């Protein structure tokens, strides 16, 4: 279900498009849906990987789909439910059970032990297949491909996080799974240089509430070529293919 | 504080563009930022103003700039907090206060007393004017000056809509704030519709929004939208 | 189904039984359930109703028994959903459909269309039947049978209320339903004739969230009695009987 | 500072009363407060320490008292905030900065960064004094003293329950503040913990863990720190 980058770019950038490195959002664009919160439970893969499925959605149909995050926590059998999973076999199990339920179909319930009811849906959502984003690729996919789903190495202060300008520490290894959804830069005064220097960075959709961050979203430290990553974001890096 | 519709739109329409009174949609084109909650607060005035005012800085501006609405309900003299207030006095006091602040600065808190403390903004940014924006002229002012905060008269069916073709009633008079970001038509009979961005969470309407029938003019209101009916200006 | 207050409290007062009218709350005594949230809709006679049976269940079995407001919202006929209803046609249909459902089985979705479908039900939980307590007697009902489902007249302030001591305006007309799950006393300076005071109050849960009053809850302005009523709370007030 | 443990119970425990090692439970006889959410915030320690206050004002004052676990977050020196903290390092921080404030004083926004800020609070409830629990004394503290605020080494399989009976993992070492608010039995003897992640993790917010008679069995490390505040 995978397929090349190299291929899929050639057929969604336009022969004659320019990429803009400085500032695209998919926010100001209609391709990303409200944040979510996955309450106690570590169903962060399934979060951020229908997340990247309902902007997909968004962009190639343009309308608002919205769907189940349960649906692959208890159907997801390549996956642990709320002891976590993988960015991969969440498209993986997406594809082989038939696709995605709408999420009032089928609600969210955390924690709470259910089984796995297809019956349920009434409507299903399928995708055709996912593509790895290499890391020095992330603002030429996000700007003609749509947001990725991302992998992160996610600290303390990561959790404790309530907005402003991040300064805290990253986690050793990656462990949540949250979404890009664009790229910026900003001047801020920069205090090992002593004046104001252009930060650029990726803007990241948490699915921790809209109380966590600065609406859900935090703004992470990149360059101007985009390959610089902030707590390992997008080790794994994967954007869904309608 | 208020400028003249005539004058700004002579400004701001390029000379011989021609208006699609079919569709327009800013969420598409740049325009519009995600949709805010004011839980058990009446606060919409401030969700009304401040969002049109997201919206012409992120359409002037290009990236997306989110604002305090918790700044105007405690520190707007002009308006009533959580009990009320006017798109017009919400524009005066941004003005007069020396402009809005960061969404982060200032957080949300809706019914929580809490009083205005200024100190705690870094950063300000503000709006140079508004104009009033005529009830028989809402495609054109949206297509070249941006999402207008408007009054709507809304009911208990407008309060409880969770999505399909509205064929609820209206309210009496005009109670509530909101925000035209577009308008559209489908094939149901063409229906030609207004596109509303209201302030009560996600999980209203259609991801926050309503679409609110009008004609191909654009002069017919329902809910009598847009009263009154104003656009910021940078 | 309404059966009689004077020959059901000489079921329940014990003999020898002397009312202290001084202080009592049932959440220092197992017979009050976590609170809840309405969200966007006029369900408030579902959950003081619902509230009330579970406070029942609560004090009467001694385990935990949380159920459904939206199984009355969708096929309680003899009220409104969203757009209101009362607290004895409630009753009524909870006797009529068959009982009430587990709010796990039947969960809240609000403002959300929803039909009536019973079959989504496994377990039911019934009551015999509810009784109207005298504006009189609300201390003595509330000690002996529980915590009763009242109507109140809330205002504004009431909606803006984030606790501490309340002092704002009352509704002209009851338009809200409620629980009262107690009584108490404290004493309070009075600024102003320079004494202390003693300041006799009932305890009301809401049904706005956690996030309202004090935890969900109100102490409004009553008497050593318990005559006196604030907000006109209780005009109407009834409790089930298992 | 801390009391002694033999000193106390001599004065709380009746003459010739006799323990009940079958079940008492506090929620029944005016002893706990509601479940409370400590939200996306590492602050287990003061929604612990603060509830087993909360529980102390109810018995000896016989009525229902809401403090605050953000004061403590904002304003204990001595502890981490939403880093965490320590249950002796909570009471030490109440008597010293002159008592707890009330919930509507001093309303909780968990990770939400906040300055102390005392001025906030009117009136200001006081501990004297806390006492250490012996491992052999767990059911009789309870009884005669009242909610114990104690440790716990809590799993992910913990984090994840919803009900029904715990048969998870524990966690590695104690990791988690919870309070005591009494045992039971039904063959099964347990502990009767109240958790502070909502009404909407465990049994309504609690989980019932297995004990023995005496009450000298512990499941997942509880109350390792084990102590009881005093009015
Ligand atoms: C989501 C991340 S979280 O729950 O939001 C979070 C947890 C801890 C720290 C910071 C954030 C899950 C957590 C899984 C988990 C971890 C510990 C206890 C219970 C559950 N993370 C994942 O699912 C990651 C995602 C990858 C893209 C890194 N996967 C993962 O941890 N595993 C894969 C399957 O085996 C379990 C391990
Ligand atoms: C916001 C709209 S709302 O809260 O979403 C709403 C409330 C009632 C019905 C429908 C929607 C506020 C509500 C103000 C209010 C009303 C009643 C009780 C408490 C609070 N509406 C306004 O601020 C309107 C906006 C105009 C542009 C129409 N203004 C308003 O109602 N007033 C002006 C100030 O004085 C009080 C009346
Ligand atoms: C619940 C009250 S509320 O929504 O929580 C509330 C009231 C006042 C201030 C703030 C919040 C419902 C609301 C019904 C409603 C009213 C207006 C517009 C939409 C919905 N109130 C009731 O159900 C009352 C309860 C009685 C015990 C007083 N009943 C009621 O309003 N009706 C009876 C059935 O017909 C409809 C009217
Ligand atoms: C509360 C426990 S918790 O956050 O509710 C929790 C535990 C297990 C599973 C899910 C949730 C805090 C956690 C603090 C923390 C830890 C790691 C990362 C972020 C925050 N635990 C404590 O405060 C414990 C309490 C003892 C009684 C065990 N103490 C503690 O962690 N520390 C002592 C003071 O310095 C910091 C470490």
């Amino acid at each position: 279900y995978e397929a090349n980058y190299e291929d899929v770019i050639k057929k969604y950038k336009p022969a004659d498009a320019k990429l803009d490195r400085i500032a695209y959002d998919w926010r100001l664009h209609g391709g990303v849906t409200p944040v979510k919160d996955q309450a106690l439970c570590g169903s962060c893969w399934a979060f951020s990987s229908v997340g990247s499925v309902e902007s997909q959605y968004a962009i190639r149909k343009k309308a608002l789909f919205l769907f189940s995050e349960q649906e692959l926590v208890d159907c997801s059998v390549k996956n642990n439910g709320c002891y976590g999973g993988y960015i991969t076999n969440a498209f993986d199990d997406m594809i082989d059970l038939g696709g995605l339920c709408s999420q009032d179909d089928y609600p969210y319930v955390s924690n709470l032990p259910e089984t796995c009811n297809l019956k349920r849906c009434n409507e299903r959502y399928t995708i055709k297949s996912y593509v790895s984003i290499p890391d020095d690729k992330f603002k030429e996919a996000l700007r003609y491909l749509g947001p990725i789903s991302i992998s992160i190495a996610a600290s303390d202060d990561f959790a404790f996080y309530r907005g402003g300008f991040y300064d805290g520490e990253c986690g050793a290894a990656p462990n949540h799974a949250v979404i890009l959804v664009g790229y910026g830069m900003k001047d801020i005064y920069n205090e090992d240089t002593g004046r104001m220097e252009k930060f650029y960075y990726y803007i990241i959709k948490n699915s921790w509430g809209s109380d966590w961050g600065e609406g859900g979203y935090i703004n992470l430290e990149t360059d101007e070529n985009g390959y610089k990553k902030t707590c390992s974001i997008g080790t794994e890096a994967y954007v869904p293919l309608l």
